[PDB]
Parts: structure tokens; C-alpha cells; sequence
């Protein structure tokens, strides 16, 4: 088998549909990557720092969960080519007033655990002032925000869009940051090398026959 281990609500790259059936960017590209590769494939979604334990401890072979490619994040993991764009900002509710990083000095402001908006909250405080509270969970993370204890949450622009789309109490009133690594496949540094090739061979048959496209289009991405 390969075992690769996702978030547990993370839309639209993997999330669950009314009928509790996991979908998602991410879902689609990990089982097509699979059937070009012939692998049996068995998904988790324990959550995004879950699934970084469960990697580093090797109970899984490999992550796909929105993860953004980091030089930082190199020194422990290997990554496929990047499949998507990588970019934070600030989800506040609608009624917030809030629209500059500046505003957030002496707020709290959200972030899950081991993420790249935990990291940049980590490397802007100084110069924001704001305070980070942390969760492993996006449901907890959000659940705060739409509470009032938190001023705002960092979380990636598509997750935050498309449950805008959803009619969810949301807004995105801030810059966004762009990151440059993008969004990869992850597997320990060193190990599973065939795993990231897998990744990368399907991946640009994916782009080249236009599956990766219809792939986007299914969830309102214009790619
Ligand atoms: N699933 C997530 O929350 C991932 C968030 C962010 N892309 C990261 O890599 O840390
Ligand atoms: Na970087
Ligand atoms: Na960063």
C-alpha cells in the first residue's frame, strides 16, 4: 500500500461532502497520481499537524494536505513540483473593521499548528504586535473567530475564498502574502524518493492531457 495522510477540513483541497464522502483538489490529484502510478492507495485525514506526526513518525508514507513548500520545511521533508499557488491572508467575519496587518496590534489572531500562517504570524509579530493563538484544528480555529476571541485568522486564500463562497460568515479585507514555493507532496527527507517522482511523472501527464484542469474546474477554480 501507500499511505498518505491529509487534513480533516481543509476545502477544496480535501473536505467532506453531504454524504460524509471525502473529496477534494487534493483527494482527486492523490488518487489519479495513484492509478498512473498503479498504487493502492489508502488516504487519511487526521488534520494538518496530525498528518506532519504521523509522517515523521512513519505510521503514513507521505502527505498531500494544501502543504506549502518552504525552504525551511526542506531540511525535514522532500517535496514533489508544486500542483497549486501558495498564499495567506487575514479571514476576519463580514462585520469586522479590520483591513490592515497595522489594525491587529494588541489582537489576538489565529493560526493552526505547524502551518505557514503559524510561521509568517511567528515572524511578523514583532513587528505587528499582534498575539498568536494556536490550534491544531481549522473547525477550532474558525469556531474562535466567529466567537469574537480572535480578531482575525491567517489561513490560505483559497480555503478562506471558497468557504466565502459558501455563504460562510467571511471576509477577506486584507493583503494577501504570496509565498513562492507553492503547494507540494511531502514525503521525509531522504526516504520515499519514488513516491515524489510518482508525483511529479502523473502530475505533468496530468497538466499535458488537461485532467489537472478539469480536476480545478470541478471545484470553481479557473486554472
Ligand atoms: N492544511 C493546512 O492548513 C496547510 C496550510 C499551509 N498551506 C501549510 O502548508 O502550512
Ligand atoms: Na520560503
Ligand atoms: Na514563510
Amino acid at each position: 500500500t501507500v499511505k498518505i495522510a491529509s487534513d480533516s477540513s481543509y476545502a477544496p483541497f480535501e473536505f467532506q461532502n453531504g454524504q460524509k464522502k471525502w473529496v477534494g483538489i487534493d483527494v482527486d490529484i492523490m488518487q489519479e497520481v495513484a492509478k498512473i502510478n498503479d498504487w493502492k492507495l489508502e488516504m487519511s485525514y487526521p488534520g494538518f499537524d496530525a498528518a506532519l506526526q504521523n509522517l515523521k513518525a512513519g505510521q503514513v508514507d507521505g502527505i498531500i494536505a494544501g502543504m506549502t513548500i518552504t525552504d525551511e520545511r526542506k531540511e525535514t521533508f522532500d517535496f514533489s513540483n508544486p500542483y497549486y499557488t501558495s498564499a495567506l491572508t487575514i479571514a476576519t467575519t463580514k462585520d469586522s473593521k479590520l483591513s490592515d496587518y497595522s489594525d491587529l496590534k494588541g489582537k489576538a489572531v489565529g493560526a493552526k499548528n505547524g502551518t505557514a500562517a503559524q510561521t509568517w504570524l511567528q515572524e511578523n509579530q514583532k513587528k505587528y504586535g499582534y498575539t498568536i493563538k494556536t490550534y491544531s484544528d481549522g473547525v477550532h480555529m474558525f469556531a474562535a473567530l466567529s466567537s469574537g476571541n480572535i480578531a482575525g485568522a491567517m489561513d490560505d486564500v483559497p480555503v478562506i475564498s471558497y468557504a466565502m463562497k459558501q455563504g460562510q460568515d467571511l471576509a477577506m479585507n486584507f493583503p494577501s502574502i504570496s509565498l513562492p514555493g507553492g503547494y507540494g507532496f511531502a514525503v521525509m527527507k531522504g526516504k520515499n524518493s519514488t513516491l515524489v517522482d510518482g508525483f511529479n511523472k502523473a502530475l505533468a501527464e496530468m497538466k499535458s492531457n488537461g485532467d489537472y484542469d478539469k480536476i480545478l474546474k470541478k471545484y470553481g477554480i479557473t486554472a
